[PDB]
């Protein structure tokens, strides 16, 4: 029993964090095999962040300008390239701690763990979600760029995110490990507003199933709804539309608890229309949307 | 910017998790040097959990009855002893991954990370706090016993908790690494009610400072209070009394934000008396009490 905002164990990812310096800028890099991945803005002069032309800036850099440090030992940079908004620094040594890995680009609503790092050293780990506006509500300070977001299936680390920047609204933007940003964000110091932060409906539904499994049942009502009816209510409350795919994905939780997905939607619809009335669900006073149906099943069954 | 419920990186602790089996019971153990620490209830027959006499049960066990497995390899048990409610299984091999460590007994209000494990394998990591009633609101299922709670100062892991049991109210009880339980809990299947779960006032104050640092300032008011006045209000709302030590501990946050501790107490007093009025603080609709002043400073400054 009990439901915590749980992150994957970070050990496998800790073994990949290195420090990357270019000139006087220092950020984190991800060392997998003989390649160090880092944000390309490491090459920017701190007084040309408004309008950088990365291809031009990169002409002034050589392999020897990128200082890669794993722990207290220096790695030899034998090659460098720019792929979208990341730099790939080929080193002369394969990381002896490289776990089994994949690079995956996630969809909004999907969750992941972030290992926040400063100067190649991990300082903390927490759970995140790719928001429907392609931002992440992370916890990052200056020098956290290059920290990665990941998921783990048994022994395989699926790298999904690398931190690049903070939007003026205190939210975060970054790329997948191929250097492509999530959403419309660009690695430049410019006016970039985030879009509407809608609630991830399927995740709220999953967390209501987690609450039922763990004993919190006061919100279970006598009503049901249809996908179209619920979606009208969800639209009004800036919730993501619920699709038949989400219903199918919620199937195992519906089966375990005996509560039909559409009955839980009606329970959610009443919580939206009436509020919590001073009550709590899994120790929270708001509807939690950063647990996917997969995370709920994993946590509630103990997938290691 | 951004404030997440952050846990310490778990890698150092992952390298210590082993599987411990006695008869047909399987739980987790902590392997530090040539010793494996686990809850003593591993020796209980699943049909003598109501009234166990551990000294008597232990007479029927030998070194060869405790099966310790690190990964897929078996460790040789050359000795076994009972210290309070933990068993110390001396093995013939020192753990090659043993980090720098200490065993510390924490006070209520103190926070720590938990690496939830099943069959010696870590499945997740999350942040916890020792509640003022000596329970922890963890996330543990059957077979999670032996999972540990810890803090890390640079390279030193301070082990503070080992999970032993779930109280009927879905909350959790466990020991420090010397086998002494936090609170009045006993390792037996009996009627054990938790006490009042009061709110950790100093931690709420610290998290209000974290909110001010990160931009959420709507709750800052024009009032101040005294320690005695605030404590009357705190008493009414089942909040821990605020002492002068807590004020001193909040000193660095008070200095960084320019908000005197007693002014923040008056801000808290108004939040208690009036509620959030539908508003949020750091993405939360309730007053968060599981961030110590130390955790706020660490997170806000980036201590790795
Ligand atoms: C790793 C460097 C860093 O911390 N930041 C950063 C990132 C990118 C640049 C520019 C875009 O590339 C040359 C500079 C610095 C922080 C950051 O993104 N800062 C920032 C905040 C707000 C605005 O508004 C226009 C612009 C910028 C660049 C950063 C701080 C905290 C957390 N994550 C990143
Ligand atoms: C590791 C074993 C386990 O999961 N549990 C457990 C722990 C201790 C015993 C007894 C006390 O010692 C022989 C048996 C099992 C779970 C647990 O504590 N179960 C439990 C729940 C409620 C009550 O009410 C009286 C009693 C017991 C024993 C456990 C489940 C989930 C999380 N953590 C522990």
């Amino acid at each position: 029993s009990g439901f915590r905002k749980m992150a994957f164990p970070s050990g496998k990812v800790e073994g990949c964090m290195v420090q990357v310096t270019c000139g006087t800028t220092t950020l984190n890099g991800l060392w997998l095999d003989d390649v160090v991945y880092c944000p390309r803005h490491v090459i920017c002069t701190s007084e040309d962040m408004l309008n950088p032309n990365y291809e031009d800036l990169l002409i002034r850099k050589s392999n020897h300008n990128f200082l890669v440090q794993a722990g207290n030992v220096q790695l030899r940079v034998i090659g460098h390239s720019m792929q979208n908004c990341v730099l790939k620094l080929k080193v002369d040594t394969a990381n002896p701690k490289t776990p089994k890995y994949k690079f995956v680009r996630i969809q909004p609503g999907q969750t992941f763990s972030v290992l926040a790092c400063y100067n190649g050293s991990p300082s903390g780990v927490y759970q995140c979600a790719m928001r429907p506006n392609f931002t992440i509500k992370g916890s990052f300070l200056n020098g956290s760029c290059g920290s990665v977001g990941f998921n783990i299936d048994y022994d395989c680390v699926s790298f999904c995110y690398m931190h690049h920047m903070e939007l003026p609204t205190g939210v975060h933007a970054g790329t997948d490990l191929e250097g492509n940003f999530y959403g419309p964000f660009v690695d430049r110091q410019t006016a970039q507003a985030a879009g509407t932060d809608t609630t991830i409906t399927v995740n709220v539904l999953a967390w209501l199933y987690a609450a039922v499994i763990n004993g919190d049942r006061w919100f279970l009502n006598r009503f049901t709804t249809t996908l179209n009816d619920f979606n009208l209510v969800a639209m009004k409350y800036n919730y993501e539309p619920l699709t038949q795919d989400h219903v199918d994905i919620l199937g195992p939780l519906s089966a375990q608890t005996g509560i039909a997905v559409l009955d839980m939607c009606a329970s959610l619809k009443e919580l939206l229309q009436n509020g919590m009335n001073g009550r709590t669900i899994l120790g929270s006073a708001l509807l939690e949307d950063e647990f996917t149906p997969f995370d709920v099943v994993r946590q509630c069954s103990g997938v290691t």
